[PDB]
């Protein structure tokens, strides 16, 4: 068959009830995540082929970069609470992986200041209980699927994308197959 369990996707033996419909995990320390977002633009091309009625969720993970890793997961919660994901994602990736100017929670904050978010607003978000629960959501979701690596994408708590089983000669063609797989899986 064209789409096969064990080749373009794997089925979770231990399904997760009530999961987001499309769920993406990444880390700003994650080199392949840097590719997915900055070069391949995976999240975007997936969104563009998702049907009627399907929202996309993206969460940060703790298990890379130690202390900064956790800080970055709290910062991503802030980004989610303020709705500024599209404004900080690129400078956060580049500050961590390209220029290496992000070395502390303070440097993370700087990226949000430069992106135009008020410090007063960032600090209140950072310290608020709504962010803490948003931090907890991110962790619970990663835990539910026993997540040990990123990037990763899950569809309806059922299926995990398996990009290893896709041609990578042309980037554009990998991206669309990936996107097409997500759409297929979604219509399942």
């Amino acid at each position: 068959a064209q789409y096969e369990d064990g080749k373009q996707y794997t089925t979770l033996e231990k399904p997760v009830a009530g999961a987001p419909q499309v769920l993406e995990f990444f880390s700003f320390f994650c080199p392949h995540c840097y590719q997915f977002e900055e070069v391949l633009h995976i999240s975007d091309n997936v969104k563009k082929k998702l049907p009627e009625g399907v929202k996309m969720t993206k969460y940060h993970v703790n298990f890379m970069g130690g202390d900064l890793g956790k800080d970055l997961t709290q910062a991503w919660a802030v980004a989610m609470a303020l709705g500024v994901e599209d404004k900080v994602t690129v400078p956060l990736f580049e500050g961590v992986q390209k220029t290496q100017t992000i070395r502390s929670a303070s440097d993370i904050r700087d990226v949000f200041i430069n992106a135009g978010i008020k410090g007063e607003e960032y600090d209140a978000a950072w310290n608020s209980f709504v962010v803490k629960s948003l931090v907890a959501q991110q962790e619970k979701a990663a835990a539910d699927v026993q997540l040990r690596g990123v990037p990763a994408m899950f569809v309806n708590g059922k299926y995990q994308l398996n990009p290893q089983g896709m041609d990578t000669s042309n980037m554009d063609v990998f991206v669309q197959q990936y996107a097409d797989t997500v759409k297929y899986l979604s219509e399942k």
